């Protein structure tokens, strides 16, 4: 499995979608990203499955470095992501499967929640889920998802969503 | 040794509980009216007591409601808001999930007086709303057991405690 497969399917990424591979072979899509990532490029190719590096002698691996890189990269990426119509259908989907909690007011009646972020700028905040029904933002419930940063979500994804699918938001 | 009492607050999905003192059951005064709410009413008072003793788990079961429904009035007493307010200060029962609300502590509370209404729910005195427990393990305490008012009751008791939101 590429990647992308296997990241979003670890322990706490499930809030995240797999980004279409065509989506990020395309430079002008991450155009600025780059110049926010360390070993940018090595990452970009650890995402998209691709031959890594020459790696010879004492040479410190820094591998884990890169991995990191690119888990920063592909959050990044995420972003930007589902905001456009096709990332949002996927959300949109996982929306449906509750795959981001319900809300926990009692009154709320376990309504899906999306996940949101409090500030766009990685290391600000970790990831948090809006209840569009109360319309206010919670702390997951499970510890597992406190160090997803939020920035890889954005503050208007939420609103995004319902204004590409006015349909799924709440009644009175 | 371990009395029912402490057995029983000990058991998991029982951590809301608080253990209500003895001779505040041994005091018939207070029990008035309880008596006719649960079946089998003295061996399930003898069995919270410890007291000498197929019919047997019916009784288990009418010694955990007639404890429920103890409780709730001891908790609305100063010496069982004191007990509560202790668990308060520990966390015991959760802190509020809105990210605004800043982890602030919660208490337990009913959304019904009768037995078989629903199950406890936390109650945030921040953002002052009501949420379900993030623990399955709690969500076959029937609410009854703490009321509906006993929030109320704490802070009236204890003003200082009531957060600046
Ligand atoms: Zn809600
Ligand atoms: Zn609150």
């Amino acid at each position: 499995v590429s990647w992308i497969s296997w990241f979003c399917g670890l322990r706490g990424n499930e809030f995240f979608c797999e980004v279409d591979e065509d989506y990020i072979q395309d430079k002008f899509n991450l155009t600025g990203l780059n110049e926010q990532v360390p070993h940018y490029r090595q990452a970009l190719d650890m995402i998209l499955d691709l031959e890594p590096d020459e790696e010879l002698e004492d040479n410190p691996n820094q591998s884990d470095l890169i991995e990191q890189a690119a888990e920063m990269l592909y959050g990044l990426i995420h972003a930007r992501y589902i905001l456009t119509n096709r990332g949002i259908a996927q959300m949109l989907e996982k929306y449906q499967q509750g795959d981001f909690g319900y809300c926990p007011r009692v009154y709320c009646e376990n309504q899906p929640m999306l996940p949101i972020g409090l500030s766009d700028i990685p290391g600000e905040a970790m990831v948090k889920l809006y209840c569009p029904k109360c319309m206010d933002v919670y702390t997951p419930k499970s510890s597992r998802h406190h160090h997803t940063d939020g920035a890889y979500f954005g503050t208007g994804f939420p609103h995004m969503l319902f204004m590409v699918h006015p349909e799924y938001r709440p009644k009175r």
